[PDB]
């Protein structure tokens, strides 16, 4: 069975990052071992992906996997990236193709929310960042404080709305005596459609 | 390329009110014209019972069958952990196929919930945002509605159960509404269903400070 994975949101924004579709083949046997990957971006046959190395599972089947660097652009004009596998206990070669999702792109809004009042009476509070009216659903999220890192946060997946865009929330949960000294925080957020691909919005008492 | 079977659990609304009827549902698809008699065993525990509601097989478009076996469900056994088996048998399989389903296995903890009002920054928007945050639930069975003036709120959104680090869910749920009904003073009402809470309900309400 094969399997066809897109880059990670975060590393299309990025010209530093590295962009990667994912050809997976899985329940490959120990009688036939082999595996052969052929990669094709809009029809054309392209020759840098690379193969990985395996490993097995607790079912003694073997997941094999290819990895094809993508241009930030190609990925972001909506390239058609297609894998194919070869292989003995296979009758015909299976192919999978992916794209990006189609239409307009629109921009995220960016929103802050203190925590409740009634979460006030807890050791740790809740800051929250609503991310709504974007697409394609392809986003990323994080949390600094003081230019650095904040890591205890939990982002919910981006969820259909109404209209057709997506939106989806935040949390940062931090001590409440972080809160209350006035520490500011920041929620960052990529997106094709920000300008220069990301925006902050900060929240302090 | 024999028969599949799908066991689907009830509603979480269902296990959590006694006027609604609880239901496991058993689903064999991929039945065929050359076999196409399908038996129906159910387990409670592993011990037999008998009184499930099986209807005939139905042709599909593609000339396969569809068989499905419905067993109701005691609210207080759901909710208890006991685990619901299927059992297909059919003359063309090598084996019975069996698939079990039961609530997700752990300590029940109660939601908390939270309202939060619009984000200052959306108070420019004709349209704003009404948060209710719902976290540290388990299991992530649980049912979210709005209301306002004791009726339905329908324009809302809730986000599927998250994962939290230590252990239990969280979600959040969105009611969009026109900013002049938020800024009249109306009361919104955030309504949350779970096995830990007190009568399996709790409410929390919103409005313009
Ligand atoms: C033996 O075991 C191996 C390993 O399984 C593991 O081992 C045992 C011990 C247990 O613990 C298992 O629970 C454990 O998983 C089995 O290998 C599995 O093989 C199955 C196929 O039978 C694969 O299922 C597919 O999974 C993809 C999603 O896969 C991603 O997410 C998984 C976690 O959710 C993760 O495990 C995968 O690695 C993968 O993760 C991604 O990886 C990429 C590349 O590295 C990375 O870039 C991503 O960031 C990363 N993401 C995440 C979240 O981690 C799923 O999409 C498939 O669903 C489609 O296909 C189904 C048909 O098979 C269908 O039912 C679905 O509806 C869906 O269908 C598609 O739907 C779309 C619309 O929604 C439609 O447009 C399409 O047309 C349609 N396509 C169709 C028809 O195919 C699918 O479920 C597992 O990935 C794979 N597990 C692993 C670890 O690789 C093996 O089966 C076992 N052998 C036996 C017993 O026979
Ligand atoms: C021939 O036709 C039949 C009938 O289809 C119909 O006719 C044909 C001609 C076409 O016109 C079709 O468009 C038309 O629908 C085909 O039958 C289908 O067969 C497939 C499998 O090949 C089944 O796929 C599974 O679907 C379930 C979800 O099913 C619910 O939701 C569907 C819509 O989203 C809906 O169509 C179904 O009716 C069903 O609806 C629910 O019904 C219950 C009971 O009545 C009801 O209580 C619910 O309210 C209702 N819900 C809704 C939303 O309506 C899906 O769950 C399955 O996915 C699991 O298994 C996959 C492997 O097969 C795997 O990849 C997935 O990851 C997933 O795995 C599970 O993951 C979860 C969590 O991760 C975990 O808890 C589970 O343990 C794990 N399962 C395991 C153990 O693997 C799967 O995708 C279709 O349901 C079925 N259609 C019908 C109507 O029965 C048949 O395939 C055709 N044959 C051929 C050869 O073409």
């Amino acid at each position: 069975s094969v399997f066809l994975f897109p880059p990670k949101p975060k590393d299309t924004l990025m010209i530093s990052r590295t962009p990667e579709v994912t050809c997976v083949v899985v329940d490959v046997s120990h009688e036939d071992p082999e595996v052969k990957f052929n990669w094709y971006v809009d029809g054309v046959e392209v020759h840098n992906a690379k193969t990985k190395p395996r490993e097995e599972q607790y079912n003694s089947t073997y997941r094999v996997v290819s990895v094809l660097t993508v241009l930030h652009q190609d990925w972001l004009n909506g390239k058609e990236y297609k894998c194919k596998v070869s292989n003995k206990a296979l009758p015909a070669p299976i192919e999978k193709t992916i794209s990006k999702a189609k239409g307009q792109p629109r921009e995220p809004q960016v929103y802050t929310l203190p925590p409740s009042r009634d979460e006030l009476t807890k050791n740790q509070v809740s800051l929250t960042c609503e991310v709504k009216g974007f697409y394609p659903s392809d986003i990323a999220v994080e949390w600094e404080s003081n230019g650095q890192p904040e890591n205890n946060y939990k982002t919910t997946p981006p969820v259909l709305d109404s209209d057709g865009s997506f939106f989806l929330y935040s949390r940062l949960t931090v001590d409440k005596s972080r809160w209350q000294q006035g520490n500011v925080f920041s929620c960052s957020v990529m997106h094709e459609a920000l300008h220069n691909h990301y925006t902050q919005k900060s929240l302090s008492l």
